[PDB]
């Protein structure tokens, strides 16, 4: 969808509905923590504003936006994952974006952040957007049709009247009842944003395509917006009860991979071009290292890069892994000095770690994280 630098747009409709619409659908019998939290979301709107729409605008290391995208039929084809994921970080999409934005957003809120916090949130409504405009979810990019940027447009233009303020549900239906059921956030979160994407992606085909007439658009617009806009609710209502309802998602959760969040600092020579990789050592002895690499420029200065990691071993626990670093190799003579400001690692929805850096990395070298 199209969104705007200063927190307007279709991106930040879709974000600012979703809290009108959880509000209106919530039951009055739901605690009263839940409200007490949505309230101070109410108070940080300008932050969850900008955040959903700031992706778009981001210097990051994506060329072509290919994580605002995401096709749902992928991620579970049954497959098997590409042999060259254990030594290389793999790209983010849409839907591992939302996990990722909304590990942080959790983080930072327990933190007490709330500003940071619901900007974080926004990013992550931001992706699900995109899971839920249908070009995105089709993967049919403005190289193969001007009918993504026409479809974007005409929606831009007729956002106020698509505006909806209820999904139809109060929490206590199954709607929003069906949310709370998964303990686990990332699983509930593919397969809730897969089908809301999935019907994106059929509305590509069905009405939204460059063959279609201007009331065929009409339609995809309308529903795929007023879909944007319940999942959101339903994203919002997920995160009230996640950081209301106390509950510590069990260490005894396999790890299938680890997402690193990493700032590199913003002093002029801080970034670096010289070959970065990220690595683990488990209680076992058996270390992985990953060649840490997106598709565009990686590791430049001030930028906030994402690295995703698949373990080797699949029968992993957070706890067996012991150490954790960055390694530094050049190809030069002297190479590329490096200075990284601060490093996250996710793990199973959680940020199992936040180090704050500010110290430079020389020649070929390696920086222990844990
Ligand atoms: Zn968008
Ligand atoms: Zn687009
Ligand atoms: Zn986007």
């Amino acid at each position: 969808w199209d969104g705007k630098a200063d927190g307007t747009g279709t991106h930040a409709m879709i974000a600012t509905q979703g809290v009108t619409i959880l509000e209106n659908d919530l039951s009055s019998n739901e605690p009263e923590v839940i409200r007490n939290n949505l309230e101070i979301l109410k108070q940080n709107m300008h932050d969850l504003q900008l955040g959903s729409t700031y992706p778009d605008y981001d210097k990051n290391a994506y060329d072509l936006y290919q994580d605002h995208f995401w096709d749902p039929d992928t991620d579970n084809n049954f497959t098997k994952d590409s042999k060259w994921y254990l030594s290389y970080s793999i790209p983010d999409t849409a839907e591992s974006q939302i996990r990722k934005f909304s590990a942080l957003a959790r983080y930072e809120w327990k933190r007490g952040n709330y500003k940071q916090a619901t900007f974080y949130l926004g990013e992550a409504m931001h992706y699900f957007g995109d899971a839920d405009t249908p070009y995105h979810a089709a993967n049919v990019t403005a190289v193969d049709s001007p009918g993504h940027v026409k479809f974007e447009t005409f929606a831009e233009d007729r956002k106020d009247q698509y505006k909806i303020n209820t999904t139809g549900s109060k929490t206590n239906d199954a709607f929003y009842s069906n949310i709370l059921t998964n303990e686990d956030f990332n699983s509930w979160s593919k397969e809730f944003a897969r089908s809301f994407a999935k019907t994106a992606k059929d509305l590509y085909y069905s009405h939204a395509n460059m063959s279609c007439s201007w009331d065929e658009w009409d339609y995809a617009a309308k529903v795929a917006l007023a879909n944007s806009q319940k999942g959101t609710s339903g994203y919002i209502y997920r995160f009230l009860h996640d950081v209301s309802d106390g509950k510590d998602s069990s260490a005894n959760k396999n790890v299938n991979e680890l997402v690193a969040y990493i700032t590199t600092g913003g002093e002029k020579y801080a970034g670096t071009d010289d070959y970065m990789y990220f690595g683990i050592k488990t209680k076992d002895g058996q270390t992985q290292e990953w060649t840490m690499d997106n598709p565009g420029n990686d590791f430049m200065t001030g930028s906030q890069d994402t690295y995703t990691f698949k373990l080797k071993d699949k029968n992993l626990k957070i706890d067996d892994i012991q150490n954790m670093w960055i390694r530094k190799s050049k190809y030069t003579e002297f190479g590329d000095d490096y200075k990284p400001a601060n490093i996250k690692v996710i793990a199973n929805g959680n940020v199992v770690l936040n180090k704050d850096i500010n110290e430079w990395i020389s020649g070929n070298s390696t920086y222990n994280i844990k």
